[PDB]
Order: C-alpha cells, then structure tokens, then sequence
C-alpha cells in the first residue's frame, strides 16, 4: 500500500471538477510528488527503471519533446520531421547492429517499447511462415530467461511457445533447443543479453542453427543492443550478435533503454524488407481511406521518436563508448564486491545486469534488508535472487561502494537471524512456490489496487 | 522536403553533435510545420493547439518525463493519475448507472483500446462459452484498428452494411450474429462521416444474445456528453444502456491530453480481467501488465489528469460549445453550395461528396489553397473534423470561400484532374492486391534515408 501514499496528502478526483482547477496548483502536486519521488533514481537506488538520469540530459530531452509535443506520425505530411527522426532512428541502430554485412536490405520501424518490438517480432514471423510455408499452428522456441512478452505474443497471436532449459552458465542449451524445432517452428530466439541474470546467449549457434532450418532468428537485443557493440571495442568478451551472423533476421533494440532517449521508443530491424512487409496491417475497403499502420498503433506520441533522435545524435560513437566504459567499470567493481561476500554467489558471467543469490541465505530477506536501505532491486525467481541493471546512475560517485556497504550489512543482519521474514520477503516467499492460479489472482488484485480511486 | 535542406544520418556520427546544434534543427522544422494546423488548415490532427494550453502540458511532461508505470514503487504519482484519469471518464460516461462497477486502464492510444477490447471479448468467450473460432460483427463504416484486431488475434470480422443515413443497419447485424459471435460494435461517432450509430439497438441486440457490445467513442468520448447537456440530439451510447459492455475514449483527441493515450472501459470487473497478462513461471519474476506494453511513458498520462483537471465540465462544455458553433455554420455554408452533399447528419466531423462533380478535383482545389482533409472512398467524398483550431476567428469563413471558389473551378471544367486528384481517383478504382503493394512502397518510402 506504499504504491498508494499521497491517498491523505492530495484531493482525489474520482469525477471531473465542475471548474477547471489553476494550472499552478495542478503544476504544484505534479512537482511536490517528483520532489519525492525523483531521489530514489536520481541518487543510484533503483535498479535499471532510469538509464541515463543526468539533468542537463533531461533537460535537453524535455525541450526536444516541447519543440515537437503535436508531432504524431500517422501525419507524415504535416510531420515530416518526425518522419525523418524514425526513419534515421532505424538506419542509425541497423548500422550499429552490423546492418552493412546483410548487403543493405535491414529496414525496420520505431516502436513504442522492447515489448512491442517482441511482440511485432512474433507476429511477422507467425505472418510470414503462414505465407510463404503454409504453416498454419505456428510454434517458437525460445530459453526459460527469455522475456515474458514471449508469452504474451504467444497468447495474443496463438503461437506455442516451447521455452528449452538453461546449462550452467544460465545461457541456452543450444543442444535443447536443437530438439524442439518441428517443421511448423517459424522462429528460434536468443537473449542479448537476458533480462533475469544478464548473460548474453550463445547466438552464433542459435543463428546457424535457424538458418540450417530455414527459419527466423529473433536476437532480443532490447537491453544489449545499445551496450554489446561498445563492450566489444573495448576488450570485454561479447560474440557477435548480430546482422552479422548470417542466420540472424530480426533485432529488437530499446532506445529508451542503453540508448538514452526518453520512455516509450524502440527499434525492430529485419534482416530483408520481405520480412518487414508482414508486419504491416493495410487496410483497402474502410470508407475511412485507405489505411495502412507499420507498427500496432495508428496515432502515436512522436515527440518521443524525436527524444530518441536527439540522445542518438548528442553521443555518438564517442559518448556511447564513454557511457557503456563507466558502466561496465562501475559492474566489475560491483562484481569484485559481492563475490567477496561469502554467503553470496552471481549467478553466471553477467557484464552489468547481476544476479545475487543465496544457497545459505533466503536471499528475498538479504533484498529486503535493502529495501530498507531504501534500494530497488528487481525480485528473481526459479531460482529465488534479486538483480541490479547497472545505468549511468549507478556509475555517479559512491553508489558502487553505498551498495557493497549496504549489502554487507544486509547479509550480516541475516546471518543473525535467518528465520527473519519481514516486509515484502514473505510475499515473495510465497510467489516463488505458490501455484500459478494464486499467482494469478494476486497479479490480478495487484492491478486492480492500483486504479483504487479513494 | 528536408532531404538537402538538414544533413540525413544513415549513422551515428563519431563525436555527439552540440545540444544546441540539435534543438536548433528540430525548432526550425517546428517553425515550417506548425502554422498549417495552428492556423487551422488541419482536419483533426492537432485537438487543441493553443499556446499556453501545449506549454503547461510540456511543463507537465517535464516534471514527470523519467516516470515508467511499470514501476509503480518509484512512481506511485502516475498510477494515481491512471486511476484518476480512468475513474473520471468512466463516470463522464454514465459510469454510476452500472453501480460502482466500471473500470479500466488508460492505453497508449484508440487502436490500443479497440484491439483489447477485442482480445477480451475473444479470451471471455473461449473460457466462457467455449468459442474458438470467434467472430465480430461491425459496420462497415467501424475503423480499420477492427480489421488490424481480426488479423492480429484470429477473429472472424463480419462488417455489415449502413442505412441511407451512413448509420448502421441493425438488422443487417442481427442477420450476421451466429453462435460463434463474441462481440458487435457501434461507432459514437464512426470516423468517416461523423455520424453517431444506433447504440441502444446495437446494445440490445448484444444483451438479447449474450454478447458483449463494445461502443467506439474514440472520437466522440470527451464531446458528446458535452453536445446533450446543449441540447444538441445525440443518440445515448454510454453506460447508461445495459447492455453496453465496453467503451473506448481517447483523452489525445477531444480530451486535450498530449498524443500517446487513451481509455478502455468495461462495465464490470470479470470483464476487465480477461485484458490482463500475467507471467507466473518466468526466472525475471512474477510479471503482469494491464495493457499490451511493458515500459511506459507516464508522462503522456500525466499530461492527460492535467488537462482533464484544468478544463473540468466548465472547460469541456465550453470548448464543445465553440466546436459545435463551428460545425453549424460550417454545415449551413455547405448546405448553401447545392453541387455538394453531406453524408448523414453529423454534429462536428464533416463527409462531404459530390453526386454532380469531381470530389476529388474540389479537395485538389482546396488543397491549393493550404487546406489538410481528409480523403474517403466507399463512396468518394473528403471530410472534416473539427477542432478549436477551426473555432478561432475566420477559419470557417476561411474554409466556405474558398470551397465555394474550389466548386466554382471544378463546375467550369468537369474533366479536370491534376495533383492528388487522380492518384485518390486510381486508388478508389484500384483492385485490393494493387492498394496492398502501392501502401507498402508508401511504408517503405517514409523509412527511407
Ligand atoms: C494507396 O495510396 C494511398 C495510400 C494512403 C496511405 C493514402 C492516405 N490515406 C490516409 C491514411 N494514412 C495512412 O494510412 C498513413 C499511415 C502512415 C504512417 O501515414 N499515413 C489515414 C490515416 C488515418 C486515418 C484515420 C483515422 C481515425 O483514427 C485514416 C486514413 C492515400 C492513398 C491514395
Ligand atoms: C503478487 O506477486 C507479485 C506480483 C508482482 C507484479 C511483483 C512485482 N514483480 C516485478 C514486475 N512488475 C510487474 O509485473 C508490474 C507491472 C506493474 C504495473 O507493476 N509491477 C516486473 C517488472 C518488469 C520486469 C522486467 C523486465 C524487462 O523488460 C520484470 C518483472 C511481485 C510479486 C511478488
């Protein structure tokens, strides 16, 4: 119920005022609630949430959505600014992503975020094998630390998602996954890296082995895609990933994550515009016109697809290489620190998202010991861990060396007391080995207590 | 047309460009681009468009551009605005009448409603009839997004015919509704002609089968409330009707909230859930989503709660007012021009086609002039919707001289057609595989560096 604390602080507003209320009060609440809101990711508390944070940033971003506010891409004729952002958007990141080594046939769209991408993904790829194989019961295979809009793609487009276990290093088990292509596969997919423990998967491997059997491969870049390339060019271990891999035929990258532009932009690349072209919906018999939509929106907020432009063009190579050295700097710092807490392990080889966990400890009180500390930290399950997406906020001085402290004393405070469950801990507790109708009626409530209106 | 103007970057450059250097390009295409819809050239496109309204959303924007509804632990101010936002036009359409029991989320836009609404009826009627091969049952004249959902969740959409009146013909409906029927839809109003279907039958038909009735208010949401308490005639569309199920309203149309959002609502809980994604055996955790999204923009409903709070029912009732001066004297002016028809009876989103003449040729003409509407075929007409931007002093005297000089053009040559004109023509005539391959290369044309 800390999801609803300013229930005794501000007037709700369950119907429409009769009067207009004054714009300075409205502007007054708005800055009061950021007031106390804004330290915990300003200050390096919260795991991934803001990627780059900086003021002067957010200041320019902020002025780049003022100057293009009516922008919306439906209306490239009274837009075309915005028409020339996406565009230079997509060809910018395609050329990141080695789009040269595919001959120059990668296209792609901006989307509104990694999901979209994903889900996208799943649909011209369920849409192209109908076309073009006649498969009419499309399946995906994909690992277990592949992100959930999988399943959700899964669900919305009827496609049977067949997730393949992990090995050791918590990377795909290529040899599984070998094993659960059919002939109605139309897509195997790999994590770059993946969101649960941060490791990239073996994608060379997965990409030949699409390519052997004629279908897509999906590399989920919406994390790396704006990292790997400049991890690569400074002597950290990253395969290619890529359009270089010529198995590879989709990339989904976020903008709005590694790439610095403000929440609610993405890029989804196709290797060739024959894969592209299903992914539209066109629409020949409306009495409305004729309709045709590149991604599932119609009217969209293009003042983002500027914000996205604008963070692209004021790095360059150069800050991209800058911003991903100090947080890598800032992981194997981290790394070094936790590894030397002895009832803590990481879990595989993450470069900057990682993964703690306890075979001594219940790890969901070690979590919320820092919880209390104020930190916000991402809760893990199968197996039971929490994570820390590093960004350019945690890179700030002394946020490495404020977390290694804190967990120190986390780790000990539990040591002391390891039957300890307090706070969010037992909720976890219990969602890590409830079944999955109790998961679903909490999920349920969860959302429903947050459009409360009291 | 900025292709030699502005530098194309095809890749990042080596060094970050000035910050400076790069708001500097953007406020100059800012510069070229906004007079043709704040001075009020544009059919939709730009709701609200005066200055001090767009810098106080900017503002609100600012002060919460980091915020991810995602997060709701890091930013709780957000989900209270969701909330908010969705409980005040859940109650602004006739909410109360259903008990305390509609409810919703805030969505990134109309194409987002309409295409969960309908996966929820399609995911309601699987687990709750057994159906699973579902269809849907719309008027012909119900916005594409139904025809981008058929496809993108496998129902079968059965689009049914409209009376003289561009209006839905019910009883082509009833005729359509098999036992595998999960859902039908009314527009309040439908985009093409701007005409309000009729609801209470549509929603009758629906309670007397079984089957959900969703109403699109996408366009009409934040204005007919508003057109009934003038005394304008307005079909009931709402919550009030029992048998209405869901309703859909954009707060980035007529709302005068920033582009990026809108709102989908049901009449009950049980309803609503059918929406929700919930990820129970992932190793990134216990994962649920209201929506079709992940990460968010929360500032974009930020500035929705903002503006619903600044303007109020005062605020609403008087912009609805202005709009409808504007689309009375708009409609008498066309009305007076006898070579020219309006389709049906619309309050405010205007469909104007030509028996006699190239319609076609007259928008040509009108473009000429620096007028942005809207072109529609089936049948051949062009239409405008509109907004405070047509509101302000002149535009709409603006629009009928110059419609008047575009009819008096094209009365004197019939057989003209030149610029746009025969491309809307061909493409009205075209066979569907051509309209396909042409709006591809359009696509793929609008990417191109
Ligand atoms: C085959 O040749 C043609 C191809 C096209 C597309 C047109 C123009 N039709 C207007 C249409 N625009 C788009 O589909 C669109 C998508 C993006 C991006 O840019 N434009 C549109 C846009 C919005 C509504 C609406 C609405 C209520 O929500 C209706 C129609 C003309 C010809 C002759
Ligand atoms: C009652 O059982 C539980 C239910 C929930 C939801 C939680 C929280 N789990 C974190 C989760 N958040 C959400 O699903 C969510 C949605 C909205 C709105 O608010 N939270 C999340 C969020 C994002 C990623 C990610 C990613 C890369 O894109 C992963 C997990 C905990 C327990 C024990």
């Amino acid at each position: 119920s800390q999801i609803k604390p300013y229930r005794d602080r501000f007037p709700s507003h369950a119907r429409l005022p009769r009067a207009g209320l004054p714009r300075a009060e409205i502007l007054a609440e708005i800055a009061a609630m950021g007031a106390a809101e804004s330290p915990a990711w300003r200050d390096g508390y919260a795991s991934g949430a803001v990627y780059h944070g900086d003021e002067h940033h957010i200041a320019f971003l902020n002025e780049v959505y003022a100057l293009q506010s009516q922008s919306n891409p439906l209306h490239p004729d009274l837009w075309p600014s915005t028409a020339k952002f996406e565009a230079e958007v997509v060809a910018m990141t395609a050329h990141m992503l080695g789009g040269d080594a595919a001959g120059g046939t990668v296209c792609g769209t901006v989307t509104s975020g990694g999901t979209e991408s994903l889900l996208l993904a799943m649909k011209t790829y369920r849409d192209w094998a109908r076309a073009t194989k006649g498969i009419t019961a499309p399946e995906a295979v994909v690992p277990v630390s592949a992100h959930a809009a999988f399943d959700k793609a899964a669900q919305y487009f009827g496609i049977k998602l067949v997730r393949t276990p992990l090995d050791a290093d918590y990377r795909a088990d290529v040899a599984a996954m070998r094993e659960a292509i059919t002939p109605n596969t139309v897509v195997v997919a790999g994590s770059a890296p993946g969101f649960p423990h941060g490791v990239v998967d073996p994608i060379p491997e997965i990409a030949a082995l699409a390519a052997e059997h004629g279908i897509g491969c999906h590399v989920d870049a919406c994390l790396g895609g704006f990292i790997l390339p400049w991890a690569e060019r400074l002597g950290y271990p990253v395969p290619p990933f890529d359009f270089r891999l010529e198995g590879v035929t989709s990339v989904s990258a976020d903008t709005h994550k590694y790439g610095y532009g403000a929440k609610g932009t993405s890029v989804i690349l196709y290797r060739r515009p024959d894969l592209l072209h299903y992914q539209y919906f066109i629409a020949a018999d409306w009495p409305g016109g004729i309709y045709a939509s590149p991604t599932f929106a119609g009217s969209r907020p293009g003042a983002l697809s500027a914000t996205a432009w604008a963070a692209m063009l004021s790095l360059g190579e150069e800050g991209y290489l800058d911003a991903t050295r100090r947080i890598l700097q800032a992981a194997d710092r981290l790394k070094a620190g936790v590894r030397a807490i002895p009832s803590l392990k990481i879990l595989g080889d993450p470069l900057w998202v990682i993964a703690v966990a306890s075979d001594e400890l219940n790890i969901y009180q070690v979590m919320e010991e820092m919880a209390g500390r104020g930190w916000r930290l991402n809760g893990l399950h199968r197996p039971p861990a929490f994570h820390v997406a590093l960004t350019l906020r945690h890179t700030e001085p002394g946020v490495v060396d404020r977390f290694l402290a804190d967990l120190q004393d986390a780790v000990a405070q539990v040591r002391a007391h390891p039957e300890k469950a307090t706070g969010m801990a037992p909720v976890y507790g219990m969602a890590a080995a409830a079944p999955p109708e109790l998961v679903r009626q909490v999920s349920t409530g969860f959302i429903d207590l947050l459009y409360e209106v009291h």
